[PDB]
């Protein structure tokens, strides 16, 4: 009946994936076309990947990123002349095995801090367990099972600017304003020993070493510091193995990588690339003219949970954990065979850079421009295919994580964004808002899918836990939400 095209299957490099091969337009769903692929790939029934395929329309520099529901009409729209004898390209992106629910509704409001909210974040093993950050100069973990409270950390004397789960989910690390960094046992709610004192002024972000890289029988941990150093935390003994010295204005925020290679930004308005295992300075960007307050690596959601994945499978021993770990961040991280992390971050002049340290050294992939405010958060997909990115100017937009190419605006808000979260399918974005609200939103058609009123004050934090089925929020009226299915 209805004709047949060559297919010619590239990957997100733009590498052939298979030779070319006929297929029927009558057969030309982007279901069969990827159960195809998979099949002319080699793979097992059972381990096929979803597959989703950007046409490229042949006669023009257009690329359809929304599969269309006759190929053979958007063809013909597009006035391909000859559908028949035309070589289709299709790129080819890999999608996530499994899939997760946007939140819809409340689950449990939680009271307790007696101050804002700053920072949230679900542990790594499960949305079971939740850390919050207050001006109330406390921690707090929640059981959200339940909706209860379950640990106070008390111990600082200046706001907790940012909590953060160790990847293996067996510390709690707190950041603050009385310039100490503090490691606890969220199963116990203990304190590890004593603050990890050395800083001169505020701590303001922190970044656990990647777990695969932990050596010496300890974890490793950075903090940045208003004091424009970050320091690198020998967790077992509190002693610090490096001081990163050289940035000439306060140290807003810091990634490690899964190459053992720091990250930062700072409001000497530059970004820099340091050596964690020598403690020295790689590379030096100083493209941004503004103040630097958020970066991001194409690595950070997988780096988040080292082991953990959506199989709920938790290694045996030492070793396999590692190996677990490295395996899941080097199938992420590697672009063109490579292992190699792309780097974001964006200056009070409301500009983004995206960078890619190991190919283009401090050459910029992109320069971000849209925003019409600051960027107050900025986050790569799990998949690091995308960058979505929170303003000010109300909005949260979205990035070609590849080329920096502006893609689409995501619309709703009436009031700054102050953070964005990813759900690790990288198919839906949440974010929280000045205006009260979390909004989710749907990345592949671009459109509101959820919204969620609740909250009685303006919205700081908030977290989509990597397993996917809780979002939680905070913010000024003090008490936590979290959000279900």
């Amino acid at each position: 009946d209805l004709g047949s095209f060559k297919a010619n299957f590239i990957d997100s490099d733009g590498n052939q994936m298979t030779d070319v091969v006929e297929i029927n337009f009558a057969d030309a769903t982007e279901k069969n076309i990827s159960n195809l692929l998979n099949t002319l790939l080699g793979r097992d029934r059972e381990e096929f990947t979803p597959y989703r395929f950007r046409i490229h329309i042949p006669g023009k520099d257009l690329i359809i990123d929304q599969y269309p529901n006759d190929l053979l009409s958007l063809l013909q729209k597009h006035g391909v002349t000859n559908p028949f004898e035309t070589t289709i390209t299709l790129s080819a992106e890999p999608q996530a095995i499994f899939k997760v629910h946007a939140v819809s509704r409340l689950a449990h409001r939680i009271p307790g801090h007696g101050q804002p909210i700053l920072s949230c974040q679900f542990s790594p093993v499960s949305s079971s367990r939740l850390a919050t950050g207050s001006g109330d100069n406390t921690a707090r973990i929640w059981d959200t099972d339940s909706g209860t409270p379950k640990f106070t950390l008390k111990g600082h004397t200046g706001w907790v600017l940012g909590v953060s789960w160790s990847p293996d989910g067996k510390y709690l690390a707190t950041c603050s304003m009385d310039t100490t960094v503090r490691v606890w046992d969220p199963e116990s709610g203990k304190q590890v020993n004593q603050e990890f004192r050395g800083h001169a002024k505020w701590v303001l972000a922190l970044a656990w070493q990647p777990y695969h890289l932990w050596r010496d029988g300890t974890a490793r941990l950075a903090s940045a510091s208003k004091d424009c150093t970050v320091r690198i935390w020998l967790v077992n003994t509190g002693r610090t193995e490096h001081v990163l010295s050289g940035h000439k204005g306060s140290v807003s925020c810091v990634k490690w990588g899964g190459t053992d290679l720091i990250y930062t930004g700072s409001h000497d308005r530059s970004v820099r690339v340091w050596d964690a295992v020598k403690g020295t300075l790689v590379h030096n960007f100083t493209a941004h003219g503004h103040w630097v307050n958020h970066i991001a690596l194409s690595s950070d959601h997988v780096l988040r949970t080292a082991y953990h994945d959506h199989t709920k499978e938790v290694p045996g021993t030492e070793e396999e954990r590692r190996a677990k770990a490295k395996e899941r961040f080097e199938k992420a991280a590697k672009i063109k065979g490579k292992v190699a992390e792309r780097l974001v971050s964006a200056s009070d002049d409301f500009t983004m850079y995206l960078w890619d340290p190991t190919n283009n050294g401090s050459k910029p992939v992109a320069r971000l421009l849209g925003h019409q405010n600051k960027v107050n958060h900025v986050q790569f997909s799990p998949d690091g295919t995308l960058i979505a990115s929170a303003g000010w100017d109300n909005s949260t937009k979205l990035w070609n994580a590849r080329d920096g190419k502006f893609i689409k605006n995501l619309r709703g808000h009436v009031a700054p964004v102050y953070q964005c979260a990813w759900s690790a399918d990288s198919r839906l974005v949440v974010t929280g808002s000045k205006d009260c609200t979390l909004k989710v939103w749907n990345v592949r058609t671009g459109k509101l899918a959820m919204d969620l009123p609740g909250h009685e004050d303006e919205v700081y934090a908030v977290d989509w836990a990597a397993d996917g089925e809780l979002v939680a929020s905070g913010g000024k009226d003090k008490a936590v939400r979290t959000w279900r299915n």
